[PDB]
């Protein structure tokens, strides 16, 4: 009966560092919507646990070369975790190396960008090559666009393809001062979007979600805590906890 | 110079009759989201209007037999309307038949369902066949369902199609009452689910969309207008209008 | 500039009949707090005046069945009275008919009862039913119950509205007289409440406020009167005298 | 049978320090309406008790940060104090951590200012930025607008934290003065500003009651002494002792 390794990563406000004037030690150095949810998970299903930041800082994708996977995903193949909770995006190419618990939430990727200008869709991005718009390397909205066939967003794979490192960033918060600091459109996910404009009154949704999804948590392909885990989530949805979680977190 | 017919549907907060202790008259007998919506149009652009309500009572489908449209659709088919300011649905069976302007606000199809019940999904609904599901009769949503290729929503609507008479609703009002009453899941817009959650806190979404589309003003085939309206419509959303509008109906 | 005709009510220390040894003629034969208010209005926006009892003897309230309003409100709605100068409480329901000025006292429903016994509260009323309690019918009070949706007063109301004929009032003053001769409590305003608990010394008020609110003057909706009447107020309200003239009223 | 300590706070004419020309010693040390109540709570129930006066000051809040409550209400929580004896209003967030008693008096939060201004509500003080207006630190009248959820008041709670240093203050006596020497508005309750408006006829009470309250004896949270109390509190309230008290230090 050995604590749980948990692997997660910090993205407000699922994760992130707990502040105090005193020092804080283990579990308590987190707080976020994934933590609380971590902690209901522990006592309802009886476990203990320990949080780990995944180590290379990325959410999981595949490389073009090797094959080989990345950041959480990586870290649950590889049995150096025994769970991955947080926003971590169920997805068809993902559940083929890792297993996912039934979803604690969904959304869908959208678009971020600053108001008051006549950009209102993917389409109006597309067409035009001025305003540059990316995403998160190595995370699954990457990966949809990587892997669409849908004609505006094979398009739009293409121009971000093209300005890789000039355009994919390493999170949303640098996607985020990247659209508030430049002409630049932030392909993000709904969720989050939703927590950034309620913040950054300057800044919108633009148009509708590109797609559907939901967040669920990882384990290694045939852990025995999968089936476990969504017996707890489903239960907090339920009872309404998880309704209650999100409107703490999102204010 | 004559004033435009526009043709609209009874639907909250999108369109109800303003009430008053004084006789009112003209326009001033109606109001919510798309009569603000029509009286900017207007004035952007430079008409008057008269208001009517679809004669049927039936947003638009079309017909297994004669393969003949009713609704608003039928109405802009037929010219007995200059426009359709309403919540109408943008799909491209409609497109063959009528024009749209761009649109001027983004939804997707979802479920409304009571609170604390282990229904979590369309797919815990389409498993099961105790509790009933629906839509509104000859609306974009029972319409979703029955031209559908996707597995779930084709036996979701074996199902309605099956119990038509018993499941197929008049208008969202009846379904939400449906909802209240009896073991009943409803298919509805997200965007009137969201007004529904926020008055009703027994009532929930169930899952995420199972689709994407938007709302537009639609007008005949080939209409002058289309254009214009789309002009004015971005407009009002570049300038913040459109989201000013969303709160003030909203709330 | 024909005299305006302004509708009032028999209520202790607002407005009663002046008493003398000598015959009393015109506004003379009243006198009040009230009384002394219109007097004030009268000479502040220049004007003069007859004063009327209302004809049904009520303060105002909506019909269940044709929702006909009644008392006050009604002469108002009628035009049967340009002005209601009385202690008439500003409610929502009745600003949907008619218009009032700006508050010119504030006060809140409470409760009246005999000293002495273990009822503290709302809530001890409401959890039993040997003691009865009431109102005056088609006031302010009554139409308070009628309308909450707080479980202790909907409750409350359900007791009322089964023994209405038993336990609701025609005034205060036989409200007061019940409280004093039967085991009974009485739901009436905190302003009057301390009227008459200086002058009854065997009784008290019970617990705290129920609801805030305030007593303002009503006219006809869209008169050119209830802007000037509120000048006229704060002005009165300003300088002191309206405290000045409770406390001569109250003592 | 150890005696009681029991927590407090200055606060006139609840609590005082008692003046004399000879020494004084125990509880004769203090006075007050406050400390008749715990005079005869001691009789009454059988205890005896030292007081003690909140070591920081405050009556209690919960911070942002750590979520720790502070005043008189984590005296409780940490069982430095048997019981708290003073003007402690009862509320939601209060009974989640600690236990009260039934009430020993009602109230409710009311503006004080001077007289002869045009300011005659709540919302005369919203819709300006010149006057400044706020409550005491830490205590429930700040906690109330800090949670309302009221327009008016969310608005009203803006202003105040946007000016926290210079507009919260540490005590009724403090914001009083702050009344008297400066274009200042204080938030404060009913029963106090009764007390103060008797002996400073320059001030008065702006509008009615913004809420409904009462102050209650606390105790830690399972305390035995609890129920005890309101039994103690229900006795001196039905023989009007209570009302003997209130006479007695307000006059
Ligand atoms: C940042 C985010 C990561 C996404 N939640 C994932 O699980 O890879 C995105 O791709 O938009
Ligand atoms: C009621 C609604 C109608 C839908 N807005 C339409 O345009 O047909 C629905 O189908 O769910
Ligand atoms: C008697 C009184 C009337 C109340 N002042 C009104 O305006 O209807 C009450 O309802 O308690
Ligand atoms: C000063 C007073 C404290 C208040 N009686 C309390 O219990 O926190 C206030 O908040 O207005």
């Amino acid at each position: 009966n050995r604590s749980l390794i948990v692997t997660t990563i910090l993205e407000e406000p699922y994760v992130l560092f707990k502040k105090s004037d005193k020092p804080l030690y283990g579990n308590d150095r987190f707080e976020g919507y994934c933590i609380d949810l971590l902690r209901e998970l522990s006592t309802i299903l009886g476990f203990t646990y320990e949080i780990r930041l995944v180590e290379d800082g990325k959410y999981g994708a595949q490389d073009d070369v090797n094959g080989q996977w990345n950041g959480m995903v990586r870290e649950l193949i590889d049995h150096k975790a025994d769970l991955a909770v947080a926003p971590l995006a169920i997805t068809y190419v993902r559940e083929k190396v890792i297993d996912f618990s039934k979803p604690f939430m969904t959304l869908g990727i959208s678009i971020l960008y600053r108001k008051g200008t006549p950009i209102d869709s993917a389409d109006d991005l597309a067409k035009q090559t001025k305003i540059e718009y990316g995403a998160v390397e190595d995370g699954a909205t990457m990966t949809f666009f990587k892997k669409s066939k849908i004609s505006t967003y094979d398009k739009m794979w293409a121009f971000m393809s093209s300005r890789r490192q000039s355009v994919l960033v390493k999170s949303n918060e640098e996607g985020i001062q990247r659209v508030l600091t430049s002409d630049y459109a932030f392909l993000m996910e709904s969720t989050t979007i939703e927590f950034v404009t309620q913040r950054n009154c300057n800044l919108t949704q633009i148009g509708g979600l590109i797609d559907s999804k939901g967040y669920g948590v990882g384990t290694p392909m045939g852990s025995p805590y999968r089936d476990k885990i969504t017996i707890a989530i489903l239960q907090l949805q339920e009872e309404g906890k998880l309704h209650m979680m999100k409107e703490k977190w999102w204010r």
